[PDB]
């Protein structure tokens, strides 16, 4: 199930703080750093860890409805975080599912690289255009920028 989106962006914060924000409190982080379009996030499935199907309401503009995430692994000590995206506008009858896995890496001169790689199981004979991949990385790294400065600039941020 590939098209593949690798996406990377730096903040001025260490990996431990960023991983609380990107993995464990991520439903509280997400509308603080996707506020251009996103509202809330659901235990629709879950007991809060892997299995929790975090389903994410978009704003009153009707452009998306919802998007549905599923945490698939949460491991601070291995320092990566795996989640599926399974339903809503971002599957759009374009897409059958998307695996994500994130790592929050150490930049050689600065803070941490907020990094995700993700694999697009595409629907029927839909193939995803690179011009959507590109804008996709520009949305997705903009939320990784928003939290750059949020995790830094309200740095009690997931304190």
């Amino acid at each position: 199930g590939v098209f593949t989106y690798e996406s990377e962006f730096t903040s001025e914060i260490p990996p431990p703080r960023l991983f609380k924000a990107f993995v464990l409190d991520a439903d509280n982080l997400v509308p603080k750093i996707a506020p251009q379009a996103i509202k809330h996030s659901e235990i629709l499935e879950g007991d809060g860890g892997p299995g929790t199907i975090k389903k994410i309401t978009f704003g009153e503009g009707s452009q998306y409805g919802y998007v549905k995430h599923k945490i698939d692994s949460i491991d601070k000590e291995n320092h990566s975080y795996s989640y599926t995206l399974i339903e809503g506008d971002a599957l759009g009858d374009n897409l059958e599912k998307i695996s994500y896995e994130t790592k929050l890496v150490a930049s050689p001169s600065g803070g941490s690289i907020i990094k995700s790689t993700s694999h697009y199981h595409t629907k029927g004979d839909v193939e995803i255009k690179e011009e959507h991949v590109k804008a996709g990385k520009e949305k997705a790294s903009n939320l990784f920028k928003l939290i750059e400065t949020y995790l830094k600039g309200h740095p009690d941020a997931y304190n």
